This record gives C-alpha cells, sequence and structure tokens, in this order.
C-alpha cells in the first residue's frame, strides 16, 4: 500500500463575533487497521491550528464534551494566569469556558493541550493537542514558505502504545511514573509514516515533539541539512544550519529543508540517549514522514536575516531563584528495575558507560521541586512582573531527563545543563534541558497571575509532572 498523506490540521481564525469554537470530545481513530477510542479538539484526534495575530484579541469558547474534567493551556503563549489554563482552569464535563486572549508576543508556533491536575499525561496520550500559529507584521515581510498544508506544514510527532485489542494502553504506575509513558508506534499528525507532497524549493516544517516522555532528534535520510529558522518563542536572528535537531517534549522548532525533483527523502528521528527510548524500533533511525517532491516551483525564501535578537542584559543584581528538582530514590530504582526486567539491557542502550506501606510511600507524590510535590493550594513563590529574573534549575541527584518549562514567558537560556546553549537554542525558549546538571534561564513575566490561577513551572515529562514535579507561582 502507498503511504497515507500527511493529515493537515485546519487553520482556524475568528468569526464576526470574534470567536473560535473548540469542542473537546471522544471519538474513534484507526491505527494499523484497528479502531481505538481517542480524544480530539474539533474532531477525533489532535486538533486544529488556531491562528492568532500580535496585537489582536480573540475569544475562544471551549466546550468540554468529555465525561471528565479538563483544562486547556496555551503552551508558549504569554497570557495572564486567569486564562492560562493550568490545573486550576477547570472546565466541567458538559460545560463551557471562554477565554479572551490578547496576543502580545512575536510570531511563533505555539501549541495547546490539557493541564488537568494529575492526569495531563493520560489526556495528552488519549489524543488531545492542537497548534497555535502566531503571526505579526515582521514575519510576513520575510516571504517564507507560507502555503498551509503545501510548503508550510505542521509536523506533530508522538509515540503511543496500544493493547492487543487496539485501544491506547495508558497507565500511570510505578514504572511509568519513573521512566515516562512511551510506546512502539510513532505518529505524525496522528498517522503512521505518512507522505507529504511538497513543491520544489523550500519546505517549511513546524516541528512539535508532542510525546509524553520521549525525546526526539530529527534528521533527513540522505543527510541534507535542516535550516532552523525558529524556536519555541519565535524566529532566530538568522538561520542556523544543522545536520540533526534534538527536540525535547513540548518544544517546537521551525526548519526549512530543500526539496529537489525526483528525490524523495524521509524526515527521520535518530536514536536518543534516554532511558527506555532506544528499544526497537527506536534503536535505529526511525522514519517520521516521506517528503515526495512535486515538479512545481515553491515560492518561499530562506532569507539571510530573520529578526533582531536583543542582547542579554547584565545579570548583576537580578533575583536568583533556585529550583531543585528531585525524584524519590527508592521509587526511581523500583521503576528503573521494572524497565530493565521487562526489556533488558536494551532499555539502557546509548547511555553513558512489594507491600503497602501507606501514603508516605505513594508514587503519586514521589517527584518534587524544592522538597515539595506540587501543591495546587500553595504557590511556592511570588515572582516579579516586568523584571528579569535568573532561575536556576538543578537536576543534580538523578540522571533522568527533565525538560523544564515555565508558563507565562519566553525566556533566554544562559546555561543549558552546564554548557552555553547551542546557537539554535539561544533565542526565545520556553523549555530548557535539565539532566544530571544545572540550567539557568533569564525570564521576564509581562502578565499577572494570582494564587487562584497561578502559573506552573514543571518538567514536561508528563508522568513526572503528574506525580509532583511542578510548582505554582504568582506574578504581580
Ligand atoms: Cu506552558
Ligand atoms: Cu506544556
Ligand atoms: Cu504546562
Ligand atoms: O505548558
Ligand atoms: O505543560
Amino acid at each position: 500500500a502507498e503511504r497515507p498523506t500527511l493529515p493537515i490540521p485546519d487553520l482556524l481564525t475568528t468569526d464576526a463575533r470574534n470567536r473560535i469554537q473548540l469542542t473537546i470530545g471522544a471519538g474513534q481513530s484507526t491505527f494499523g487497521g484497528k479502531t481505538a477510542t481517542t480524544w480530539g479538539y474539533n474532531g477525533n484526534l489532535l486538533g486544529p491550528a488556531v491562528k492568532l495575530q500580535r496585537g489582536k484579541a480573540v475569544t475562544v469558547d471551549i466546550y468540554n464534551q468529555l465525561t471528565e474534567e479538563t483544562t486547556l493551556h496555551w503552551h508558549g503563549l504569554e497570557v495572564p494566569g486567569e486564562v492560562d489554563g493550568g490545573p486550576q482552569g477547570i472546565i466541567p464535563p458538559g460545560g463551557k469556558r471562554s477565554v479572551t486572549l490578547n496576543v502580545d508576543q512575536p510570531a511563533a508556533t505555539c501549541w495547546f493541550h490539557p493541564h488537568q491536575h494529575g492526569k495531563t499525561g493520560r489526556q495528552v496520550a488519549m489524543g488531545l493537542a492542537g497548534l497555535v500559529v502566531i503571526e505579526d507584521d515582521e514575519i510576513l515581510k520575510l516571504m517564507l514558505p507560507k502555503q498551509w498544508g503545501i510548503d508550510d506544514v505542521p509536523v506533530i510527532v508522538q509515540d503511543k502504545k496500544f493493547s492487543a485489542d487496539g485501544q491506547i494502553d495508558y497507565q500511570l504506575d510505578v514504572m511509568t511514573a519513573a521512566v515516562g509513558w512511551f510506546g512502539d508506534t510513532l505518529l505524525t499528525n496522528g498517522a503512521i509514516y505518512p507522505q507529504h507532497a511538497a513543491p520544489r524549493g523550500w519546505l517549511r516544517l513546524r516541528l512539535l515533539n508532542g510525546c509524553n516522555a520521549r525525546s526526539l532528534n530529527f534528521a533527513t535520510s540522505d543527510n541534507r541539512p535542516l535550516y532552523v529558522i525558529a524556536s519555541d518563542g519565535g524566529l532566530l536572528p538568522e538561520p542556523v544550519k544543522v545536520s540533526e535537531l534534538p527536540v525535547l517534549m513540548g518544544e517546537r522548532f521551525e526548519v526549512l529543508v530543500e526539496v529537489n525533483d525526483n528525490k524523495p527523502f524521509d524526515l527521520v528521528t535518530l536514536p536518543v540517549s534516554q532511558m527506555g527510548m532506544a528499544i526497537a524500533p527506536f534503536d535505529k533511525p526511525h522514519p517520521v514522514m516521506r517528503i515526495q517532491p512535486i515538479a512545481i516551483s515553491a515560492s518561499g525564501a530562506l532569507p539571510d536575516t530573520l529578526s533582531s535578537l536583543p542582547a542579554l542584559p547584565s545579570l548583576e543584581g537580578l533575583t536568583v531563584r533556585k529550583l531543585q528538582l528531585s525524584m524519590d530514590p527508592m521509587l526511581d530504582m523500583m521503576g528503573m528495575q521494572m524497565l530493565m526486567e521487562k526489556y533488558g539491557d536494551q532499555a539502557m542502550a546509548g547511555m553513558d558507560h512489594h507491600m503497602n506501606h501507606g501514603g508516605k510511600f505513594d508514587f503519586h507524590h514521589a517527584n518534587k521541586i524544592n522538597g515539595q510535590a506540587f501543591d495546587m493550594n500553595k504557590p511556592m513563590f511570588a515572582a516579579a512582573k516586568g523584571q528579569y529574573e535568573r532561575w536556576v534549575i538543578s537536576g543534580v541527584g538523578d540522571m533522568m531527563l527533565h525538560p523544564f518549562h515555565i508558563h507565562g514567558t519566553q525566556f533566554r537560556i544562559l546555561s543549558e545543563n552546564g554548557k552555553p546553549p547551542a546557537a539554535h537554542r539561544a533565542g526565545w525558549k520556553d523549555t530548557v534541558k535539565v539532566e544530571g546538571n544545572v540550567s539557568e534561564v533569564l525570564v521576564k513575566f509581562n502578565h499577572d497571575a494570582p494564587k487562584e490561577h497561578a502559573y506552573m513551572a514543571h518538567s514536561h515529562l508528563l508522568e513526572h509532572q503528574d506525580t509532583g514535579m511542578m510548582l505554582g507561582f504568582t506574578v504581580g
């Protein structure tokens, strides 16, 4: 059989009432010929791409048609806590919540997903994620590839695992609370190994790692380069040529890749050095999608300069906040031993060379920041508004991967896990790697967040977030 075409999320803009309608619901999808119950926004799986313009407000009406509570967070969008959709932003089953978003940041590819307390990993795994395309006046002047679904395409890459009956097999248990939920099946906008027909010239891919716990590393099957033009929070100052592109959970990058007649190639993900993630079929480069060249000229450009990136300021006198991540040693060892028992030595490939004792030992609050598992009732601190701060995030104490995300901001990385950031990671970011070492980021919050609707800061390894590796903080 030929490959299926890459599904393209609809690009949604406002109605005359200036509203966008999102319905959250359950439906059915098919994977490898077997039906599965899945959840989607405005459909059975995944979601549309909401298009937003800097300096314009839009109202979003969000209808929860699930039979359980959910929330909707705009990952990467800088909005007041009241509309951020963290775990306090409950939408009752059968209810509706509306938010007005006043977009106040540069062009970027952001995304949106649930943030239900303790259940974010399951609700993402069941299918909920969508995209956000922010435009501004500056980016349109660059004449980048811009035909949605033709030469400008979103690529949401996610793994799943399924039980023998075809259903999604999600469990938050000691092993996945330790290593994360991951699977053996890779989806690209919900489809298994699709093809995308692209015109000759430049193809723009808006890459999102939407996996719960798996890190990815994109490359091409014939080693043509990727030109990074944008990170989580928008354009880089100039393109950065790379041969491979590591992407942590929740991160976005936009790249341009050349398309030449008669020479199809795959986008692939290369094996990563993360516990559990190099079990077959991920022990080898894994195709993500086939790019099928079409002998029609693509009009987009790769300009020499993309945007202005301001200088880091002086760090002297800035507030320094320390965030110590931690895992329970006993439960980390128990979860890792179950992984090893299940899959054997392959569960550590690529890495560097039973009774009930009560609630004190419960893995649901095993992961912590500054000695506390997430307490929705107690923001850990009150950050300054409109002031730069230096947040220092330490993973010393364990060797698991912690992609650390801070709501409410796009920051600058000063140190990523003990090294200055790579050039394509030196612009606007909302995620920073922490693994065995220490990161430092320069953040500023332009909007208020009160105790009742606090901003979150957390690991975006969802099973760790859900089992306590998150804090709340207020601004203003
Ligand atoms: Cu976020
Ligand atoms: Cu997020
Ligand atoms: Cu979040
Ligand atoms: O997020
Ligand atoms: O998140």
